[PDB]
């Protein structure tokens, strides 16, 4: 840092009693710009607590103060208030903090920059920028009328301690300068987590959701994710599937690449609005991919990744449930196309990509190549790309002058697919260094049924055979997709479930050879399971796990078969929020398998962080060194208050002894 602190202090215990630092700090504040650097712990916070306050403590000036505050939800924020100036700034972001990790309080590193030159207030926690707000009328934190108290662990208002804190401030420093983003990056951190995917990386997505992890036979650990461009919204949106891998047991990760991507819309790093009027803004004319899952095939050595594919403007909410998008002729399914100007789907994509007119029974001069792009007499047709912006005060989607290959999933294509959901497949023969062009899977539930929905996370490679299984769901059932030929062909195995309209996200473990247990999200508040004892051909009725709570809408749950005995027994590890309130209270739950009846004793619960801190979708894998890697959404991804947060999908490394303590 280019300058020394005006005040520095440490080892402050905040035990619901403020610490007055007025005489040490107030007369050292000068000029209109300041930086606060604070290292602090709060593993048992109050509902709302102030970590640092500067206030006018006198009668009649209760709303003249600056504070750095946090909530027991993990939210961090500031207030900057002066009643005489008529200013009441409040800037915050949910899900910004860690509480505990491996049972010990985490030291959070907070950096707040108040910059009078740029009229901007910026907050970083744990190296992540969580807000940056420019104002028309700047209020220097010292310029609040009548400030006479500087306080740790409360704000002194009219002589009383408000917003009392429980925690500790291990170090706090203030500077009479707005330090640069570059200087900020030099401040040491004590983070319990890593980032694999992050804002500003090669994906240029500012948001991520739906993590996966899979340990490959080489020892490489692979991860896939939704790179979500238009905020954290599900499709309809612009979303690509990105991947990254680690060759050192998760200590470092490769720069992401794409496994599946569309180019109808630019890859733009956009700061999606979080205000109540605009937060529902959703990219509406882009094709997308959503919800990926990985498996490795022993025979071929291929890595196989599946994901849902959504045509332009389509998502689960508006996909046509009564149309697969294929025509069966006869025994073979051919992708249907509608040509601009036709009200009906007159075409199919036949062998060799030939576009065939169903009404005239003649091939046309158009072909669809292996990238689902349209050619006419062998030449590639193009469309103009779109970009998005909020410069007009609402979301605008507009052509940007760049030509890209015309794809049948695009809004502007001459030939367009049925507006329903599909599933696609890509393979890698180099363990994630590159991905082949995706191919659509066929329909499994007939001509007049939309795609099933891929369960995000892992597929299952049965240990003693060549069988691969990917779970998917639809209304009234799980639909397991089974391949015995390295993913060249798939058949379904349907397993009825006693819920309609469930997002029945399911993950599988092989308890022993040929015996599969599937754990899945329900609408009941409990995680369900079912068992197959014939390698997925047939499935039991549904049972429920006791000792874990979910919300009524549920959350995805990840599950693995651990390779080593725990307490002399075979073990399964589940990862899920454990809360009836929200997507919070993340846990790993270790289940010991009864060798006589395949029942599971859920003997250990490990809290990922505080019960009140967010935890949503998750990925777990046994790393080659027998550690457990967890990549998870550290926020409430259902909440309409926690939309569009950056750098909340995070990675941690745990050992079994951390879980069973
Ligand atoms: C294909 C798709 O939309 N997948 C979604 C669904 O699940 C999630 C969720 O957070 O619950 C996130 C997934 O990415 O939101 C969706 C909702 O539940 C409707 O199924």
């Amino acid at each position: 840092l280019s300058i020394s602190p005006i005040f520095q202090g440490g080892s402050y215990q905040l035990n619901n009693k403020s610490i007055d630092i007025s005489s040490l700090l107030l007369d050292k504040l000068s000029g209109e710009s300041q930086t606060v650097v604070m290292k602090f712990k709060a593993d048992k916070p109050n509902s709302l607590q102030a970590l640092f306050g500067l206030s006018n403590s006198k009668a009649g000036f209760k709303n003249n103060y600056f504070s750095i505050f946090m909530r027991d939800s993990g939210e961090i924020g500031v207030e900057i208030r002066d009643a005489q100036k008529g200013i009441n700034y409040l800037f915050s972001r949910p899900a910004s903090l860690w509480g505990k990790h491996k049972g010990q309080a985490v030291e959070n590193t907070l950096v707040f920059v108040s910059d009078s030159k740029d009229k901007t207030y910026t907050m970083y926690v744990n190296g992540i920028e969580v807000f940056s707000e420019t104002v028309d009328t700047f209020l220097p934190i010292s310029n609040i009328n009548g400030i006479d108290k500087a306080t740790l662990g409360a704000v002194n208002r009219e002589g009383k301690e408000h917003y009392l804190a429980k925690g500790s401030i291990d170090e706090i420093s203030l500077f009479n300068k707005a330090i640069s983003d570059q200087e900020v990056s030099t401040i040491p951190l004590s983070n319990p987590f890593q980032l694999i995917f992050q804002s500003g990386d090669s994906t240029q997505a500012n948001y991520f959701r739906i993590p996966t992890l899979y340990t490959l036979s080489s020892g490489r650990v692979l991860s896939s994710i939704d790179a979500r461009y238009g905020g954290t919204h599900d499709s309809k949106s612009k979303i690509n599937i990105a991947t990254s891998y680690s060759d050192d047991n998760g200590k470092t990760w490769s720069e992401p690449i794409f496994a599946m991507k569309f180019n109808d819309y630019e890859e733009q790093l956009v700061y999606w609005p979080r205000d109540n009027k605009l937060k529902n803004s959703q990219i509406s004319g882009s094709a997308s991919f959503i919800d990926s899952s990985i498996v490795e095939d022993k025979k071929s050595g291929k890595t196989i990744l599946l994901a849902d594919v959504m045509p332009a403007g389509i998502g689960n909410n508006n996909a046509n449930k009564a149309d697969s998008g294929f025509k069966e002729i006869n025994g073979h399914y051919y992708l249907k196309l509608k040509k601009n100007g036709d009200n009906d789907f007159r075409y199919t994509v036949r062998e060799n990509g030939v576009v065939y007119n169903e009404t005239t029974n003649k091939p046309t001069n158009y072909t669809i190549n292996d990238k689902y792009e349209v050619l006419e007499g062998g030449k590639s047709l193009t469309v103009e790309q779109y970009s998005v912006d909020f410069d007009s005060g609402s979301l605008r989607e507009r052509h940007n002058g760049k030509q890209v290959p015309m794809n049948v999933f695009y809004k502007d294509s001459l030939f367009k697919v049925t507006p329903t959901n599909y599933i696609a497949m890509t393979t890698s023969q180099n363990r994630g260094e590159s991905w082949e062009q995706f191919k659509l899977l066929p329909p499994f539930l007939g001509e007049k049924h939309n795609g099933t929905y891929l369960c995000p996370g892992q597929g299952l490679a049965l240990k003693s055979s060549n069988r691969l299984i990917f779970a998917t769901y639809t209304s009234g059932e799980l639909t397991y997709l089974i391949s015995d030929d390295s993913g060249q062909t798939w058949k379904k195995s349907s397993a009825s479930i006693p819920f309609k309209n469930a997002t029945a996200e399911a993950q599988m473990v092989e308890l022993r050879d040929g015996v599969i247990r599937t754990f899945f999200r329900t609408t009941t508040g409990k995680i369900a399971y079912m068992t197959s004892r014939d390698s997925g051909e047939t499935w039991s009725k549904v049972s429920y796990i006791d000792g874990i709570q979910q919300t009524s809408y549920g959350t995805q749950v990840s599950a693995i078969k651990y390779s080593q005995l725990i307490d002399g027994k075979e073990a399964v590890i589940l990862s899920t929020p454990n809360s009836r309130s929200g997507r919070k209270g993340g846990q790993l739950v270790v289940g010991l398998v009864n060798k006589e009846d395949d029942s599971i004793d859920w003997k250990y619960h490990y809290d990922i962080d505080l019960p009140s801190y967010g935890y949503a979708y998750s990925a777990i894998t046994e790393l080659p060194n027998h550690h457990i890697g967890v990549l998870f959404e550290k926020y409430d991804s259902w909440s309409r208050n926690e939309l569009h947060l950056s750098n909340v999908v995070q990675y941690i490394d745990l050992e079994i002894n951390d879980l069973t303590k």
